[PDB]
């Protein structure tokens, strides 16, 4: 069994890769930025006793994504789990937001998930199996001032999740999303943090591992009847 | 008669956009009719609107183009003196199976449907902040909430529009502006009718009221959200779909 | 056209009745408590140029509700709009909540809506038309400490709304709900109110008329294709 | 082997409740098996559970009865020393068309399904506050989210259970307790099979995965929520339904 995680060089992506490796998956580590950080994650994954390698690719670019999937399948022999975790923010108030701030976030976060799903589908259709897990965010469900672009993409990812789920269900593929709340890795002044904590019933920020554990559950045989769903992992801030 | 309040409707040359424009006119709004291609259809709608006794004119703009949208808003505010209601109705489809969908089919739908809504909201914002009032109503779709095979691009945009609705709602609320969405179900005017009766039959089985909806059903809900009757409603998506999604 | 509004002697119920009367509806005013307050509402309604009368009935009691509907139909000739607005709270923390605090709220708020819908259905089926509008609450969607009973009923009312909508749609009846946020009539220290205001994007409490306007829209020909829906009227506190 | 952690499952003598109990046992929880009527079935499940290597016993209680529930919780805490997981699975149906449904059909379903869940949560609360930890998982249903003709009572309770889930979640969060719900779709064990294949065919058309689910699908999700893997998930309803509702 083989998995690919996008934007896996650090934070939630890395934790996801490490957890999948803990479950017995071979894991390909996609990255955009630092090679050495990605290579370190690959070594951490190998320490779990599975195979791993890093692949550089901009998920916004359909050609690069196609080459990425082809390499994973070439190397691992299959593609059983795809985790679309890569994402960026370029925050600004509505009136101040630049066109490139919109475009960059939409192409990376929304088109990137589409690209990865699209390029992975032919392999999964031939397998007649697969699990795709997309990362959304609590703000995709509730909105947030200053992030109109990011919110649009994470809500859009939920819609894409549902559509892909309905389209691919007949061929044995599940498609789900995980929406983190306020997670320590993603983390500000202690004053701002204090206010954010008042929004959270559990009264603490979540950890990378909370997100990774949920993704791993969705990628497992234990979740084979779950599809089209968004699992909110947010300490109760949105219910 | 030039009304004290004015509306802009995007993609208003036919179907749902046209009925919305006509309904806003009936409610006493001057209405600007935006169109992309067919000027003749837009100008006929303008005449229908003036027959209601309000002012109207047609404006050509591609909503995906930030600069055309800015010029469009400036022209509406210039002609009418304000922009009290913005209805983001313009949208296209480029349907295809996931594994076949062309990059251009994805891009065009995202730019018109999602970026278009962002552009219109962004460019309208300064005027509405100046007014300390306004209503923005965005058109989504039932498929934005439930997904639909063959429409992954369109679905992504209509879900994205609901997100954008909530974000703009939170950002603009404190200055007196509401932002909401309406999600039509299966509406007769959105159908080519090229599809067989058996396909119609199947779609009808999804709808408890066992009929397709009409443009006016959507228009009436938009007009409600655009009225003082709905001043405490914001960030909401109103589904008008005969019960097919609850 | 004839309407019945439960718990209409004051607050949101009264405002709803007055608005329906403004729309040309004859309106029956159901009440549980003070007769003179209800009679005053009936006079206010008559001032709009429509017919009106008050009926005493505990909505938790199926016999009394049956007699209530029968009287409305007898008097008006039909029952075109039913607004289930009657509801109570008996707040307490989970560990402190008494059995009667649970039972009273469930029977009034949830069984009461069921009773009214059930007893109204035979008339509406014979008409092959009608609009039923149930009152929920933002807390039905988000929960609230100290109101486990109330929350259960208002979420339950949403479920009942959907089920009735699906069951009655084929006979020309729509069934919808309206969920108010924090409304001035329902209203505390200015300190508590200040905190509640921080939960509301519009930064103000809503008014009875906001709820009444939405109910009136749902009861009108303009909403004939809307059914099974919950309309949140809450200034953006829940989206 | 007596585990360090213990679970109570209501209505666990068969179907979904039984699979949940067995799955929790496999995860290393001592499991108490609650039943209302059939003691023989409950005791057989107890033996299946002990075969997994954990402790188990059967307890009779009507969940609608606050006093029986209190005695039940006391007995579990007494036997096991704690109550770390509470699964509120017990529930009944009394189906009928709206205009025909008997008052007793409404009352019995509300008392068992909705009041029963409240009673169990209320009586478990003191022990879990004492522990400063615990997981409560409530069983809802897809029909709680979408409605279903002929089940207005059952639907009201399953929607009510989601509300109760969110309210208890908010109230208990600060003291280390999570409260979530699982909403099964159409599961083979919930069907009498008395229904025709054509009725089955129709139900299958609502499900993208084009198969009914199994008890184990529900059990696995409950076990996930009951684990340390889900400590930051609270107030949520997880739909396990093959895509029929998204
Ligand atoms: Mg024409
Ligand atoms: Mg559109
Ligand atoms: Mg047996
Ligand atoms: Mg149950």
């Amino acid at each position: 069994k083989s998995a690919l995680v996008t934007g896996a060089s650090r934070g939630i992506g890395r934790s996801i890769a490490l957890q999948l490796a803990e479950e017995g998956y071979n894991v390909a580590v996609n990255y955009a930025g630092s090679k050495e950080k990605a290579e370190a994650v690959v070594e951490e994954i190998k320490a779990k006793g599975v195979d791993s390698f890093a692949i550089q690719a901009n998920v916004a670019d359909a050609d690069e994504v196609k080459a990425m999937i082809k390499e994973v399948v070439s190397q691992f022999g299959s593609l059983d789990v795809l985790v679309n975790n890569a994402g960026i923010t370029r925050d600004n108030l509505l009136m101040r937001m630049k066109e490139q701030e919109w475009d960059d976030v939409i192409d990376t976060n929304l088109k990137g998930v589409f690209n990865c799903i699209q390029k992975a589908t032919p392999q999964m259709l031939r397998q007649r199996s697969g699990a795709i897990i997309n990362l959304s965010s609590v703000v995709g469900a509730v909105g947030n001032p200053g992030q109109a672009n990011y919110v649009a993409t994470k809500a859009g990812v939920i819609g894409l999740t549902k559509s892909a789920a309905r389209e691919l269900a007949s061929r044995g593929i599940t498609v789900n999303a995980v929406a983190p709340g306020f997670i320590v890795s993603d983390m500000l002044s202690d004053e701002l943090k204090e206010q954010m904590l008042t929004q959270i019933p559990l009264a603490r920020f979540g950890q990378d591992t909370d997100i990774a554990n949920t993704v791993a559950f969705l990628a497992s045989d234990k979740a084979k009847y779950i599809t089209g769903q968004t699992i909110h992992v947010n300490g109760g801030m949105y219910m």
